[PDB]
């Protein structure tokens, strides 16, 4: 039982953009308490596994996942959305329900044979969890899995993921 | 000499974001789990026994140094953001660029009176935008501790920028 946190997660409606359900995590960050549960959470189904690099997804991915990252003596990789990020990049467009994301990675960020744990504080639709386990396994990477705070469980966006990659969330919301 | 081969890890791209800017790239050393821990170890020297409470990062690529260092004290993070950019009730701190002008933002409920804060950024340029956040922060009520950079860009002389009272740690001298 996490009740601690699920209490703790703020809903904002039409953030960032107007329809969006959006999941408020701040409060969880804020409380050191609550940090610690959300990080050990997170971490729990890793216990023991070789994990040489966290990849956390965008802005938000960044906050949990760093601290992932520094729990696990492991190196930290940001993926962004398009044109973020300073270096060359390996690039992975995906169609939405309306539109298109494309999402990139450092072109020297993993190498053939790093264990990579996958992180962004919320899964919603998958697309951009799919896209991103393309980024890494282009690289030569492995995924040891995705570790998401929270799933938005309506959008089973577990669903949109390959079978061959472990999927943990903390929280079903 | 540890610091040596963090120094030698930094990329830096010309022209990005906009031309003319010289972007300092700490992607190699995030990546690399011996210069991560040795970078995080260098900016929490003078505060690991500072009884800090909160630490804030400034912006997404302050979020990333920024959350292992909340981590590792056993404090809260608290990121700030760019106008628009947070999801709930702020408050907003505008601030003079070289031209025109910047906000930059925080939760309302992000800092309390009594807070002892330590303030991060990857990297001080001017210190418009760390100036404007201990702006913030002393509004909210916290103590800014300090400030913690992995590099100082000593050419722009952001340190002159910042306020006497708040002591500036920074890593790495470019
Ligand atoms: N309701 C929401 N609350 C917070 N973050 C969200 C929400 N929906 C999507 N995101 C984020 O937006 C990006 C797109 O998510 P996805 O639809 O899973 O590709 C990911 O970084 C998600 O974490
Ligand atoms: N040359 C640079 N390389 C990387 N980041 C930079 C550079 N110059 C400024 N920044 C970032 O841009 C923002 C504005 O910096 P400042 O001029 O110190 O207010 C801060 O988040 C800095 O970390
Ligand atoms: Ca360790
Ligand atoms: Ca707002």
């Amino acid at each position: 039982a996490l009740e601690t946190l699920k209490q703790a997660i703020r809903t904002v409606p039409d953030f960032p953009e107007p329809g969006i359900q959006f999941k408020d995590i701040t409060p969880v960050l804020g409380h050191p308490e609550l940090l610690r549960l959300a990080i050990e959470a997170l971490l729990e189904p890793f216990q023991e596994q070789e994990i040489t690099k966290v990849v956390g997804i965008e802005s938000r991915g960044f906050i949990l996942g760093g601290m992932l990252a520094h729990h696990l003596d492991a190196g930290f990789v940001p993926v962004r959305k398009k044109g973020k990020l300073p270096y060359q990049t390996l690039a992975e467009s995906y169609q939405l329900e309306y539109g298109t994301d494309t999402i990139e990675m450092h072109i020297d960020a993993i190498e053939p044979g790093d264990r990579v744990l996958i992180h962004d504080d919320v899964i919603a639709t998958g697309g951009t969890a799919e896209a991103t386990i393309r980024l890494v396994e282009r690289a030569g990477g492995e995924v040891v899995g995705c570790a998401f705070l929270i799933e938005l469980t309506g959008l089973q966006g577990r669903k949109r993921l390959p079978a061959h990659v472990p999927v943990h969330t903390v929280l079903q919301l």
